């Protein structure tokens, strides 16, 4: 089924500490997370770079890593509801505060989390360059030809383009029916390996460390032994959802270059430009690409998405 | 059929002269032991780091080769019999013998030898990348695509993953009926390439030159052509076996992300962490887990064990 | 009396960062271990290097710190009753696994910590070059002037010889008695400090940190500052006691020439080869030689031995 | 069918100017010996090292590139008839001799052009990696998935190992017999893309610039451009064939690794080495195996042969 998904948003200072603490504490956060049994994986990303739409942000790139500052990371976290999520950050608090402090050191802006449903998904599961045997003899012993998935391989070996939008309210069927269409003549271009529609539900309080007085006063003052009080968080997840409503439309692909040319298809190809005009016809904001590396995952969440 | 396995352990310098004894005495050894009918094949390793379970040996990375003044090798060898082994090197003891010990110049720990049986394979036919075609299709030929294999690549192209366990006396049962569940389940990871498991049946003492005092001077004595007495080993292979039971889990990944995240899954995925604590609730040691290059292999012990 | 003895054991990177934990980290461990009434005193050893037994193990030498990639501490902690270890270790359990804990980021391997008992003690006093006047002046007031020690100098002024042994199950009894009759002739060597044969009689879990599924979660996951439960500790010492029977034979010496020459007396004198050749015959594994240097100690465990 | 080889072997100052002229001067030669209806391909191949077998020739490695002074090249012409290679340089020798004569300038040794027949042939067509895909579709179409075959990769993309053998007077019937053998187990080997057997059936005069006396000072005299009296050949094809009987077996393999422990195989394995060992007692000479890189090469020799 269908998972909801958490996106944990950061700005650090890009430098040599922050990826060791990347690869330090983030495996701890991610086994904490997994006491819950609502979770079903993850997917953790650095922006490395943003796509410049020839030269309208001509400042930017797709590969920015050599030259940039700060490193942006987005790690989704996936959960049967999105309710498992907050109440694993509440069951386990003790450790997630106590972990998640620690990169306070490293941190400029963040942490931010809203949380998404899954309106669309067209997602295979990973495969590694040297499974694509075993699963071509499986699908074909099933008689399943057609189940065969494109090698979308894991951990840092593909790029994901991250497509903010924001909506006119009354607007909403228009964008959700259009950018469906437009996915489903996307999948037609060359090294496409998945995309999906995430929706806004609203923000984790707990999560994004937004608390009232009292937990604002803890984690400013915090030794980093101490939790805040979790109970004061004064919103819940849905009081935060944001009108116009926000979208991510999350596309995959085998290598930048394929990126480019593929997200380009609904700008170049003319039938497919028609329909994805009517996507850019409802925005308030967007579309701002982020160029994305899913570096740490925990792949079979898309097991649970595709039974 | 499941061959027994003998793994010489040693610990040498880690220096260029090491490394050229290895391509220059390595094949020597492994063209006497062909010698013996009961040779099946063998995996040389050499352990390339160590799985730092995020900062728990926060000292440890999985490529320690850059900074490491010692090198660990792992000398797989498979036998029909585990008493051809210690045949063989009764049979071959004057080469066998001088060709080891001219390594002792490099060396400071070993060798030492445990011998092992299977009790749990799930091990591919190792193919290079340019076989997969002619596999595929002799397999649909043949009515079995589902004996259609991952693609395992020889020769220092894929990584090991190599998990010392020691368990409970009386605990051995659950040990082995868990660890199964657990590497039954772990095989849906991306990347997988096999796994199997050995349980120590004892120690060759002519494999790890440990004699009675008779031998013992005649090794510290040795102008290296002059063999020890082999009949002063003084204890038979199963003598020497540990109680608490040891095991190692040995599991095969496409790269070493594949490995630390493949692994991993043990810990993150929910369903699995709960088979996977089974096993933790067995354990004497560990578990600890060396990251190994299979470099130099005979690769037709796997057609010994998959007929 | 004899007391009983827990040996720590861990592999740790060698540079500056982690010898600036071992003062000042070191230390608090100590006065933490020192609030039970059953601590008796300290060792604490780093392997300088490896008796590389002519050229047995060529790659190794007695002083191998300025090459070395890695350092191995053996910490001794002594115990009136062995299970006041095992006490101690759970009443201060919030002090002492936070402060061991801190060492993980520099760890490779362990901790491990088996316990022993010591069958065999020739152990003086530690005395400073500046005491020796008072302690003859004593002794003979006293009239005791066989009570006069050898100049056994504190705090990294003296070697170790750590001689690991294994023995065949059933021959232990002739280990024993071969290998006190061994150490009572090797006395005379010049430079002898004193002797003793600990015999391991199983591994503390939780000074091991080896724990149950539970436990072993909560290391990983841990932040620095939660406990794990140190009642998921899933045996007793003696369950973990190992077959074949493992002993140390510890021997201190003035300097590494009269280590090297003193126990190479077993090999180079005929009265004392004939004796130790009893030894060598019972050994599934060893004799292997770690060369320690004593540098941080409580001395008093050596007024508690002699009374 | 089969066809006949002719294999043009020289050796070559190592250096830039030696390389310009194989990329110049080799295609015109080989387009030459295209205007002969008899020619069916070619593979050139330099050497670059040669297999050590341990430390047998332990000056020797498998890539020796860096550090020779001279380069050695064997290039294979195929013919439907060994006749039509004759008849070619005769009826093109203007252009032949002139194009071949300029390299004279970079030779040390050569040129030597044995003739040979195929005894055996398992070699399949070449393909890139980007052919497969339409390869296992046409097979599957033609209900022919058994003629799907390994990748074998052109132009410098594979090894070859190039064995010298010589043969005992009254053994070439026990060599044949035990030598197709042990290649058609050979097979199994992981990355094995082929192998034949060339049985010398004599040296091209013309092709080796073996002439009478008048020929032979028309060569040392040559300013270029004048031929020698191409009919000063004094012997014939077959006049010239070596006794000892002289083969070569040629295998291909996916990288040297695989060409070492592939080749390995019929020591290391064995049931293999039992065969092979009656290859080996056939023999005057070898085996004596160069690694050759086939850079340059007409493919369509391996349609010719596999119709
Ligand atoms: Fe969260
Ligand atoms: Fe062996
Ligand atoms: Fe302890
Ligand atoms: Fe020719």
């Amino acid at each position: 089924p269908k998972p909801y998904v958490a996106i944990n948003m950061a700005e650090l200072k890009n430098e040599p500490k922050t990826f060791e603490m990347f690869a330090s504490v983030g495996p701890k956060v991610c086994m904490v997370t997994a006491r819950h049994p609502g979770f079903v994986g993850f997917q953790n990303h650095i922006q490395i770079g943003i796509l410049p739409f020839g030269n309208r942000y001509g400042g930017a790139k797709m590969d920015m890593t050599k030259e940039s500052s700060t490193v942006r990371v987005l790690q989704y976290t996936f959960w049967k509801d999105w309710k498992d999520h907050e109440e694993m950050h509440r069951q386990n608090w003790s450790y997630l505060f106590r972990l998640c402090y620690s990169c306070a050191s490293q941190m400029i802006w963040g942490p931010w989390e809203p949380i998404y449903e899954i309106i669309y998904a067209n997602m295979p599961i990973n495969t590694e360059m040297t499974d694509f045997t075993a699963v071509v003899g499986k699908k074909f012993a099933e008689g399943k030809p057609l189940d065969i998935p494109v090698i979308s391989q894991p951990y840092g070996k593909r790029v994901v383009a991250f497509a903010e939008h924001s909506v006119i309210p009354g607007k909403e069927k228009q964008f959700e029916d259009a950018i469906v269409r437009t996915l489903e003549m996307l999948k037609k271009a060359p090294g496409f390996l998945g995309a999906m529609v995430l929706k806004e539900i609203g923000v984790s309080g707990i999560g994004s460390m937004q608390f009232g007085a009292k937990g604002f006063h803890q984690v400013l003052e915090n030794p980093g032994s101490l939790e805040p009080d979790p109970n004061n968080v004064m919103y819940s997840v849905p009081e935060a959802k944001n009108t116009p409503q926000q979208y991510i439309v999350h596309v995959e692909w085998a290598n930048t270059d394929a990126l480019m040319f593929g997200m380009g298809r609904v700008l170049l190809y003319p039938e497919l430009r028609q329909v994805h005009d009517e996507v850019l016809d409802t925005l308030v904001y967007g579309p701002y690409i982020r160029i994305l590396n899913p570096m740490m995952e925990g792949t079979f969440w898309r097991e649970y998405l595709n039974e």
